[PDB]
DNA sequence: AGGACCC
DNA sequence: AGGGTCCT
């Protein structure tokens, strides 16, 4: 039984939001920093050399004009994230976020629904929405070919709905699993969309020039690969599946030999709210161990106002910390009757216990609100 | 708790 | 960087 999923990616998000509230800055390259790093940038930065994950003097030293605003309060980001994840729920139920400006859809049953309603004349005037990856013939005598048609069809209705209720453009990808619509969404950038036909999919998993580029192959399992002499796509496809498991696991070789082939049969997730509310600094040593219930009362403190609007409350409280120069957690539960929501001062002492079971009397501070009911 | 992955 | 997910 074959899929129809959408993969949606919004362009340089943290920038269109930061543009939107602004916008002196539509026009001006732009760019969005976090401590000393330069998180994300519009693509009139792009163009000047900025990159992702650029620090800022290196980027302010490859375009000097680039204009900088501060991306450490995640408030509007994570807003118009959801109403992003709204606005896709209401084409389609099944809504997967990966982290905040991704969504998967699942658009099975929408797109059965709508060749259901088709003519046999109205069949044979299915027409694609934006590009089809590589340039593939279009075959509307291939029922695989029409529903992924379909599927484009509803991909442009989502990213027309999304520009026009919400100002943000994006790329869409449309193909048979999340895999290949993840990997087809980013072919062509910015706010473009792209359609995986099946005879495609060999051709798109061999465009990748390195492993590691496979969504759910990350920085550990590449080293481990690498490891093994195995560097290309096809390296993967052809290495041994026996030794893969005893190197790796079997639940891990397994699945990534699948990816290797383009092959995923993961389902698409709803997400729902959000599991757990956190924030979090990081900073230069910060070892006045009595500062650290200062920084723990602010992150507190603005965690408390987000329990609040959720509605929802948590009933686990956890303390995460990193070693100067990697982290580590301790949780507890909420007592029952604190979760009546001054807590503050009770929180305060709960997390300072936290705090000095694992250190003994620091270059971040985490505090996490997670197992809500 | 810790580790893997994702943006 | 400042967030998130699920698995062991
Ligand atoms: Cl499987």
């Amino acid at each position: 039984s074959s899929r129809v999923i959408v993969h949606v990616d919004l362009d340089c998000f943290y920038a269109q939001v930061e543009m939107i509230s602004n916008p002196e800055l539509k026009d001006k390259p732009l760019g969005v920093q976090q401590k000393y790093l330069v998180v994300t940038c519009n693509y009139e930065a792009r163009k000047l050399g900025v990159k992702k994950l650029m620090n800022v003097r290196d980027a302010k030293e490859k375009c000097p004009q680039l204009v900088l605003v501060n991306g450490e309060d995640l408030t509007r980001y994570r807003e118009m994230s959801y109403k992003v994840t709204e606005l896709l729920e209401e084409f389609s139920p099944v809504v997967e976020r990966l982290g905040f400006d991704e969504n998967f859809v699942d658009l099975t049953e929408m797109v059965e629904k709508r060749l259901q309603q088709l003519q046999s004349d109205e069949l044979s005037a299915v027409t694609v929405s934006g590009h089809v990856y590589n340039n593939q013939s279009i075959n509307l005598l291939d029922v695989l070919h029409i529903r992924l048609l379909v599927g484009s069809q509803i991909a442009a209705e989502m990213r027309e709905a999304m520009y026009n209720q919400l100002g943000l453009t994006g790329c869409a990808g449309v193909a048979s699993n999340k895999l290949l619509a993840k990997l087809v969404s980013g072919v062509f950038k910015p706010n473009q969309q792209t359609v995986l036909l099946p005879e495609s999919c060999q051709h798109l998993i061999h465009s990748l020039n390195h492993i590691k580029e496979i969504p759910g192959i990350g920085y550990k399992t590449a080293k481990c690969l690498e490891a093994l002499g195995i560097n290309s796509v096809r390296d993967l496809q052809t290495f041994s599946p026996k030794i893969l498991e005893k190197e790796l696991g079997i639940s891990v070789a397994q699945r990534i030999q699948k990816l290797s082939f383009g092959e995923d049969n993961s389902p698409v997730i709803l997400s729902g709210p959000p599991q757990s509310f956190s924030e979090e600094d990081s900073f230069k040593k910060c070892s006045s161990e009595v500062e650290a219930k200062n920084k723990i009362e602010e992150l507190l403190a603005s965690l408390l106002n987000r329990v609040c609007q959720d509605g929802r409350k948590p009933h686990t409280v956890r303390l995460i910390i990193r070693r100067y120069s990697g982290r580590e957690s301790r949780q507890c539960p909420i007592p029952s009757h604190v979760i009546q929501k001054d807590v503050m001062t009770p929180m305060v002492d709960i997390l300072m216990k936290l705090f000095r079971n694992m250190v003994n009397v620091l270059t971040l501070l985490s505090v996490c609100f997670c197992n809500l009911k």
